[PDB]
């Protein structure tokens, strides 16, 4: 056995596995469990820590995928199974994984800790886009990634019980900070330089992290990608998560007629029901017709959050802290055949104006009709307003602005502006080897892939180009994760990337090209959504 | 060495493998090819024989299983998952299995025919609960039962073209049957007594080969389990299976913008893609929201079925025939958590006055609102018109009539008038094993497994009870395949069962308790259904 595969932390010992990549080996730690098993009694209960253990935990496989809904919308289809789980579903998953280079280092490494995205009902740290050895060889970091409880599991919540608080998901992410304080030295980490990183829903948990005073001095600096915590599907309100948690103990049988009825009875009738039945009525439970919405997502009950994300961040004075956050070139396409009128992954989506006039209220649900003509005004090219291409493409913009871009332009201006320094980008690479047809662009989520150095993977079809384009970006990630800036420490022949402020509002955009810096990230659409929209619906 | 599991048929030479049950072996030949792989360019035309091979072919196990839609309504639930595909997906599908006795009967054996329903869009001979080795081991007879191209692969229509004629699902039936005529003497089977049997969707099947002149030569005698051919789910008219075929093509990018839409390349155009895409978009062809209706069904174009299967009914002498039909008790529950308003499998059902009335809408889909007025009036309780169990059980009973029960009565009705002998019966044991909530009943399919013995598998819980049931009605079904009556020629000391008239109306209960006589298959309803509701539609 190799001595840098043998690990003792808090807990008890560990055997790690040995990675291999054309660069070199790494040292992996995959399914050290953090906390005690969430069953039984114990679901929908905040995490406890999991108790030390006698002899050598394996840590060479990834541990269980916490369960959740499985999308079989395209069987066999590329695009949509990178996504599903590829481990076995299982209540016990409260697991995490720890990459450190290979030899170990003998001082302190910065440390990123990766949270994934999947509009908290569904992700794992175990699919194969999340490999973080390609990062940890590279750049020579820590690596550290972590399974939470999704959907109804981690985040059905009846407000003010102690039986479902709701937002437990969130508490199983803050118990593997608080175990990367403890015991990330045991690989080399620095504990003292944590960057936390995620995407989508991984990034609105990052920002959760940082408006909730327990989590906040358990790192130091975030990086956001193509999500933020003030958007519209990131938290519900109290009323609207007891709705939902109400209905799905009645499609479920609970309570049983006629029992009742407050929260205790509730909650213990939804204990029994196996972990099953929970999913396969989880999205009956959505108020209407909708795409990026999402039933059991983080509550603001004033525990976790005092108040709601978006008070949170103008009232918050951010000094000290250094964030990176950015975008995909095209948020909302993926999500328009999920329930948009006339959107197929298989033909060209050349949407009618009728249809593109319904897929709005799809986009933009709950909205009043006034609400929903202030949109269409906005995003109609009245030069062209029954072209089918520039529909489809309009409606993809209502749906990313409306739920990621004006969402993360809003939270990086208030961040800049009240102490943080931010650094922005927009990704505009669409990879070579793309399942999803071509119109959809660069859709949200794909650029995971490059950020982790997948390309380099030797038995993927990626170009020499894309291997050098995603060590670039490796580079940029790891440089932010040491010194709280992207830019090279030195280099003056490299572009470089200026930070983003509530004035210039400066960014840059990352593909096959060197850096090149821009301004405004969506300044005239972001203005209607963060600006106008807000009063137009006050005046009903 | 057996040499009983070495059999030379007109194609080649096979190799067969034997089963075992509590009674004893029987002689499996499972996979035989009776037609060539309709790939390619073969993809929508008829079948063609299979061509002579050299050598063994190897017949111990199931071939692939047609390629078809996957119900994922409730993963890891038996409910759902005994009729999904239990084998790999395939266009290379079109091929026959045969049990026969062992010892091989030295003299020529009845043969029974199994055709598997699924609504047209679904099904495999190779699913457990259609395992033949109980019901040719207890009854020594001959069983046969052959996979047949389900949705757009069998039944995808551009009436007239030549590239998609339609129906040939049904053709792939019809050249077993040709199969069965030509080789199941070399099996020990009788080429002159083939009854034809199948359920839901396979006993519209046998319906069409009653109605259809070339596929009457091929048996003579036809049990049709819950289904019939005059259903109003079983058949589609002209112009709608060519809206239906292109709306598909378009789905699927057919044709490309720009390029001619004639049915010579909208068909070339279907037959370059991959076959996982064209079942990905199947059920987005259906022209509103419904339960029992399903996308590509057998076609009425004037080849196949010479008229619709009404007109050939009304018109058709059946002398000379022999017919058992029936039905379950609870033909419309299982139909209801698909798509009916305040329905789930986890809790009771019991759905409001609104979820009934909208409900009626969906279990009747494009009837004129003073139609479903009708309805409401014949299937409400008017003394409790708001009792939750009662609407529940309305609402199953008006799927149940509507799609099963009256287009069974009314056929049962005319054959036994105009010539054929009818024999009927009523399915009412629940399976003591059955997963489905308790409110369901007697749901659509769950005979099936008493027909073939399935209770006799040792690895399984039935009662000693209904074992013994499931022998009885072995004993029917081969009294029936053997001398076209059910009831035991040797025998006056068991109940009889009587024939069906278009008079007295009579037939059997089949359960634990001995055979009871009742009359009327729910007489007053299907009146409602088969003489009223036409002239309602037409004074529109
Ligand atoms: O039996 N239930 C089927 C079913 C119910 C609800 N959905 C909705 N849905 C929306 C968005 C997504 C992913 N968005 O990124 C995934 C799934 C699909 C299937
Ligand atoms: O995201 N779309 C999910 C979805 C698409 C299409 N269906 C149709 N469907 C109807 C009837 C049956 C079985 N009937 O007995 C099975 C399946 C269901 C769910």
């Amino acid at each position: 056995e190799d001595a840098e595969l043998l690990v003792t932390v808090r807990g008890g010992r560990l055997r790690g596995i040995r990675l291999k990549t054309p660069g070199g080996p790494v040292s992996a730690f995959l399914g050290i469990p953090f906390a005690e098993p969430p069953m039984g009694p114990r679901r929908f209960l905040p995490p406890e820590p999991k108790q030390p253990w006698s002899g050598v935990v394996d840590a060479t496989t990834f541990q269980s995928v916490c369960y959740q809904y499985v999308d079989t919308l395209y069987p066999g289809f590329e695009g949509t199974e990178m996504w599903n789980p590829n481990r076995e579903l299982s209540e016990d998953c409260l697991y995490l994984n720890v990459w450190t280079p290979y030899p170990r280092p003998t001082s302190p490494t910065p440390v990123l800790v990766w949270i994934y995205g999947g509009g908290f009902y569904s992700g794992a740290s175990s699919l194969d886009v999340y490999d973080g050895r390609f990062l940890v060889q590279a750049e020579r970091t820590v690596l550290v990634s972590m399974n939470y409880r999704v959907g109804a599991f981690g985040f059905l919540a009846l407000p003010g019980s102690r039986e479902a608080p709701g937002n437990v998901g969130l508490l199983d992410q803050r118990l593997a900070l608080q175990w990367v304080q403890e015991n990330v030295a045991a690989f080399g980490g620095d504990p003292t330089s944590v960057t936390l990183f995620g995407e989508s829903a991984g990034a609105a948990s990052v920002g959760m992290h940082l408006l909730s005073p327990p989590s906040r001095g358990l790192f130091h600096r975030a990086v956001l990608q193509s999500g933020a915590p003030n958007g519209p599907w990131a938290t519900v309100g109290m009323g609207e998560a007891r709705r939902r948690a109400t209905q799905l103990a009645h499609l479920v049988g609970c309570p049983p007629g006629g029992t009742g009825g407050n929260d205790t009875e509730l909650v213990a009738c939804l204990r029994t029901r196996p972990a099953q039945v929970l999913v396969n009525h989880e999205w009956h439970v959505l108020p209407q017709e909708s795409v990026f919405r999402f039933s059991f997502v983080p509550v603001v009950d004033g525990d976790f959050l005092s108040d709601t994300p978006e008070a949170l961040i103008n009232a918050g004075d951010f000094h000290g802290l250094q964030v990176l956050v950015g975008v995909v070139k095209d948020e909302g396409s993926y999500f328009l055949v999920y329930g948009a009128p006339g959107f197929s992954k298989d033909n060209e989506s050349l949407i009618s104006r009728a249809e593109f006039l319904a897929g709005v209220r799809v986009g933009v649900p709950q909205v009043s009709d006034l609400a929903a003509e202030a949109v269409v005004l906005h995003y109609t090219d009245w030069l062209h307003p029954e072209d089918p291409a520039r529909l489809r493409e309009a409606l993809s913009d209502v749906v990313g602005d409306h739920n990621v871009v004006c969402p993360v332009a809003q939270l990086a201006g208030r961040l800049a502006a009240q102490g943080a320094r931010v650094y922005a980008y927009v990704f505009e690479h669409r990879a070579s080897t793309l399942s999803w047809p071509l119109w959809m662009g660069v859709p949200h989520g794909y650029e995971i892939e490059f950020i982790f150095g997948i390309p380099l993977d030797p038995s993927r079809n990626y170009t020499a180009e894309e291997k050098i384009f995603a060590q670039r970006l490796m580079r940029y990630w790891a440089n932010f994760a040491r010194t709280g800036d992207p830019n090279e420490p030195r280099d003056p022949k490299a572009p470089q990337w200026p930070p983003y402020t509530a004035g210039a509002q400066q960014y840059v955009s990352l593909d096959l090209r060197p850096l090149e810096v821009r301004r405004g990230l969506r300044a005239q659409a972001c203005a209607f959504w963060n600006r106008f929209l807000p009063k137009l619906l006050s005046a009903t």
